[PDB]
């Protein structure tokens, strides 16, 4: 199964890699999954604060995402009406 480890294709992206590109390679996740409180790879998700809460949408509820990821359940959380 193996690995040239790409660069990445292994890296050890919790999720995964770009690979690279200016990062040279990083690690992705589901790409608003992104460096939680800590390690330079992680997701969990992105929730760059001042909270994200919860408070999903109005209308569509595509929403409250992160389920999958979860593990939810602060608020409900994980979406930043923020900016
Ligand atoms: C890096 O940029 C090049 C084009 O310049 C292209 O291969 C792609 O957009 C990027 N590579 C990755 C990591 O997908
Ligand atoms: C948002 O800020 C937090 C810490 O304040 C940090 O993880 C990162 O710099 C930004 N993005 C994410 C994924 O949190």
């Amino acid at each position: 199964h193996m690995e040239p480890v790409d660069p990445c294709f292994r890296a050890n992206c919790e999720y995964q890699c770009q690979p690279l590109n200016q990062t040279s390679y990083l690690c992705v996740c589901a790409e608003g999954f992104a460096p939680i409180p800590h390690e330079p790879h992680r997701c969990q998700m992105f929730c760059n604060q001042t909270a994200c809460p919860a408070d999903c949408d109005p209308n569509t509820q595509a929403s409250c995402e992160c389920p999958e990821g979860y593990i939810l359940d602060d608020g409900f959380i994980c979406t930043d009406i923020d900016e």
